DNA sequence: GCCGGTCGACCGGC
DNA sequence: GCCGGTCGACCGGC
């Protein structure tokens, strides 16, 4: 991780920062991006921003198939790329812009190594309902692709929780946490199938004791995933069929 | 519904107005149905304000109809904690956007907003699992003429330094063919559609719709459980 | 403590 | 045309 080395400063800075009032605390992310962008200038990109720079540097390379080749990495291609037509139609006059379903909020990129940062915001005033972290399914395809191409040192996926409470008509950050997906026990991750099949946790609560190799992590995760996937299918009969069979 | 009769009016005013549109819709209705229109939470304030006597949740829940209870109430603690100086507010999780109730009949109205110049990705309509519960309760409690769940679609476009409304539509969940509704299991078990494509045939009885919807739910729940195997198990066993 | 459902609407593969 | 996956958090039942 590129941001750990200065997490303490980020931590300190953000704590205190405020925001207007009507993803309620989403703009807390605009700040993280600003700070990153002030102290890691050359490494910090919004995902679309990253794609935009990528295609601007190779304006001769038009059309999606050829543009996709620019990643040199099927996995990163998978995690960062826009759709075919979207890539087909990209141009300097017609840049990529934000997209709800993009994987990362922020990319930190040095020496062709990638840290995908995602910022989970949170109202500590309100209940403590753990938020969607990332699609379990998307993460599964990610692992598959990691083995298939033997890309185990390409990239990490990390999280920065930013806690806040309401004060008057201003939202103020009271605390923050930071964690690394691939340093957690794969098998302990909670998959909420109904909740868009999303791993769910709070960053402060996430363990980091994992040992093995990145490759061992993918394998282990795929085990977990498949296992929970078999249980969920069965759970469905008990929860969504049995209770309603009688009205029929 | 209390909405359909004046759908000409609604329509007329909406087009040209410049994606928080649930606001505008609401306005017109308040200005025209003063004593029928509530935000789901406003209704709840009122129902609790007009009964200062009874307090606590058990009692308060008695004020609503296990089916309206289920669909509209805010849950034990929130309810127990309600008071004049501590009123309910907007909650993302609420079933309805707008309520319109006359003579103890309820119109749960849901405004679906749609970026008309982007893509036709049908949005979440209502959890198919919540619906299933409802249908079950309607039957168990033999209450088939109490409420409707209608939708008003509101299409919009960024033609300007603002977002403009280009068109609208209106449909009734319970005039739709059940077995036809799409249940997107991963997307929060949500029924997904555009209000404008929603079939409005169905010439059966509210009861029939329910036992038909439930059969659809169950059948679709069975497909999904199988699909999970094919999609999330078979393709990854080779790695484990 | 443990667990998992709900809103909101939004592309893109073939 | 036909399908369905994703991001965003966020509550309440026992
Ligand atoms: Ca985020
Ligand atoms: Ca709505
Ligand atoms: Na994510
Ligand atoms: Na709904």
């Amino acid at each position: 991780s590129f941001i750990k080395p200065i997490y303490q400063d980020i931590n300190s800075i953000l704590i205190g920062q405020k925001v207007k009032r009507p993803a309620a605390g989403e703009p807390f992310e605009k700040l993280v991006y600003k700070f990153l962008k002030e102290n890691l200038s050359d490494l910090t990109f919004k995902q679309y921003e990253y794609l935009n720079d990528l295609f601007m540097k190779n304006p001769a390379i038009i059309g999606h198939e050829a543009r996709y080749k620019l990643f040199n990495s099927p996995t990163l291609l998978f995690l960062l790329s826009r759709g075919k037509a979207a890539t087909e139609n990209w141009s300097i006059e017609n840049l990529f812009e934000e997209k709800q379903n993009d994987t990362a909020d922020i990319l930190l990129v040095k020496d062709q190594f990638y840290e995908l940062l995602d910022v989970k915001t949170r109202n500590i005033s309100k209940s403590a309902f753990a938020p969607n972290i990332i699609s379990a399914y998307k993460l599964a395809q990610t692992c598959a692709k990691m083995i298939d191409n033997k890309e185990f040192d390409l990239f990490d996926i990390n999280y920065l929780e930013v806690d806040w409470e309401l004060n008057g008509e201003d939202l103020v950050c009271v605390s923050t946490s930071f964690a690394e997906l691939f340093k957690s026990e794969p098998s302990e991750l909670y998959i909420n199938w109904a909740a868009a099949m999303q791993i769910q946790f709070h960053v402060r609560d996430l363990d980091q004791g994992f040992n093995g190799t990145r490759e061992e992590w993918a394998k282990s995760y795929l085990k977990h995933f498949v296992t929970q996937a078999e249980q969920r299918a069965i759970s469905m009969i008990d929860k969504f069929v049995k209770p309603f069979k009688k009205y029929i």
